[PDB]
């Protein structure tokens, strides 16, 4: 196997952009869940759709969506890809993790990343938003990491390590953020893990990742993760609970893809906001 | 990747068949485990190998079999796959699965599957039957899921759910039908964990899979039932134990395929009237 | 997904060598760490690059290294090579192993696989010694197999076990050849556990790998013991601990590839040595 993209279609695919928009962005964000509102948040709000930038993964199947968004969050040069690339879908992941290598050459350094998962915390409950404090990348075990492949010295080593992915740093400014607007949840922290899905997980399977330690599981981010740290970045994240995976044979109730979008709505703006103050706190460049 | 079956090679495959049979079916099976016999116990019995079949995966390797085998088994419209595809000989999973999706076209509404497997749960003996209550898809949490890439809206959802895939009224039915027809061994019941193989687990291997909470193990199946319960199809199956999986260091045994083969032999018929007489309570149609 | 190599490919690549060496091989070595020396302690010592040898694995990106080295090592004739392949680089695990076939068709009858690994049970430290008494090959329960596709009968069966595949003789002697040389570190033992890289574990991972009961962690060699197993050969191997895996968030520490070869070095002729006199220990030809 290979990486299809050579590092110079990374290079020409940014200066591209480097030069049909006028904004450098310093943060990436990937959402997400509606994050829907962001792109209203933003303010000089310049769009592409992904269709028109070179090299950029073809989403293949209209519906999509795909529209790379410039602009100003809260005194924050950003970027954010609404709808991206899954495994699910067909993508090898060297196609899913593509933007972010393109971010990093744009002279982002930071990413924060968001998406729906299911709880599997007992302690949870639908509408939650936990923190990212670490993965468990199944895909990854068994040969599908992003990183497959020769390694081009020029973005990252052969052998980086994922130990400390999630800033401990932007970790605290969340849950210190967070506190000081007071909420009647608390923000939740813990252990994402990453199935490769599209089918929901059976009880059985359930079980076998709360036995493994997982707090909530979902489809995605953690190549987009460890491709960012392959790369330098500061990586931060979260997740919207918006179902609480099933755990028993009792229950009569299944996982579905409406709820999935509804408490997406539900947390629609509460999560808008969150991640716009957070802006404040991430750093600056020098 | 993509699955290589166009939407319409399935309809092509379905018509083709609905036209060189005047059976019309209404219960897959896959077997098995010499199931053997059930050929016989058909009525009515019309073959076709695998090879005459349009698109039909080509079993590559003779020995191979591969006949569809149409006609009746105790008074319901069955269609029996004598032997299927796996994983381990190299097909993609959208060619292991795609027998069951001409099966939906044909109009067939029930699944049943069965297989060996080897025994993980200290309780069951060789011999024994287990009902398949829920499964652990290894390979899914990695990538291996025969849904992987685009949805087609005509056959399910994108987001499927597994939590309730073995039928319960099927396995009260099973559990049931088989008291009255008193047993010295008891119907088992438990979880299958699908690995790839092909070769057999290491003892540290089958330390992990108990763990895990799996009951038994086998190479397939559950492919076939996620594409099933996609599909609409009501699913039901299990699990001849051929062997019991080793387990510690001490015993100076090893698993092996002579006694899968053997064992299948044992239950040859326990079984052959077993799925016979299961076939009175599955419903009808309206 | 096919083997892209004919039965026939292997024969050439061997017949090839044996016929531009006059020896012939009975144990084959895969190292390993530094095992850097062992090419010193070699003697009559003939090199190849892989480069030169028909169907070698083309490594792709120099750096590589490549030296099939043929001689004796404490009056036996072994075959080392000196760099292997490894499934994060992009080579399929066909391809990864390879040379394992050829050298059963060059006469060779034991493998001896070693490398560098992290230490998972917290009784292990630095610089320790462990040998390899089982293996959970992680990647296999996906798919990841070298064996998956049609299984050539000339070199093994279809359904294989790997129950018994650490030779036990092989790990009573080496057991006993380390306690007559007595050390201040014991020879330690246990299992192996694949995962596919090539980045390094999270803390949540290497708790998952813990709780499967693993003792060490690294990318490579169940797949050439699973090879070599199918074929006959025997086999016996182990692992340099160069690290501690790290194991809770406190830590200020993360696992890299300086501290690999540097370890490595520390153990260079500790290991140089004890593989040497291990030698002695295997049985001979008939
Ligand atoms: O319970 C779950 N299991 C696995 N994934 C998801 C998700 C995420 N939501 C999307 C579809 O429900 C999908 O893209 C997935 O990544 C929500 N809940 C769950
Ligand atoms: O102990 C086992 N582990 C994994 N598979 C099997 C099987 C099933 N039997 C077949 C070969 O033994 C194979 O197709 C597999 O699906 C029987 N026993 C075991
Ligand atoms: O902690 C670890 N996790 C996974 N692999 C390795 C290794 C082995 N060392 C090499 C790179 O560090 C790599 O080829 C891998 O197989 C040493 N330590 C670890």
């Amino acid at each position: 196997m290979e990486n299809g993209y050579t590092y110079e279609d990374y290079k020409n695919t940014a200066e591209w952009l480097l030069s049909h928009t006028k904004h450098r962005p310093q943060v990436a964000i990937i959402c997400g869940s509606g994050l829907g509102g962001l792109t209203d948040k933003l303010t000089q709000a310049q769009i592409f759709d992904y269709s028109e930038i070179p090299n950029f993964p073809r989403s293949t199947v209209p519906g999509h969506a795909g529209r790379l968004v410039f602009g100003f969050l809260n005194g924050r040069a950003c970027v954010m890809m609404q709808g991206r690339f899954h495994m699910y879908e067909g993508y090898p992941l060297w196609k899913v993790t593509f933007p972010v290598r393109v971010f990093h050459l744009l002279g982002v350094d930071t990413l924060v990343v968001t998406n729906a998962a299911g709880g599997l915390n007992p302690k949870f409950e639908v509408g939650d938003i936990m923190l990212i404090r670490d993965h468990i990348n199944l895909p990854g075990f068994s040969g599908q990491n992003p990183l497959r492949g020769p390694n081009d010295e020029r973005f990252g080593d052969r052998f980086p390590a994922m130990s400390d992915a999630y800033d401990r740093t932007m970790r605290q400014r969340a849950l210190s953020t967070w506190k000081q607007m007071g909420e009647q949840r608390e923000l939740q922290e813990g252990t994402y893990v990453m199935v490769a899905g599209p089918s929901f997980e059976t009880v059985a399977e359930c079980r076998v990742l709360q036995k493994l330690g997982a707090d909530a599981v979902g489809m995605s981010t953690v190549p987009e993760v460890i491709v960012a740290r392959h790369c330098g970045l500061r990586v931060f994240g979260f997740s919207l609970i918006t179902n609480k995976v099933i755990m028993d044979y009792e229950s009569l109730e299944k996982a579905n893809d409406e709820e999935v979008l509804a408490a997406g709505k539900q947390a629609a703006q509460k999560l808008e906001q969150f991640v716009s103050i957070l802006m404040a706190s991430i750093p600056l460049p020098d």
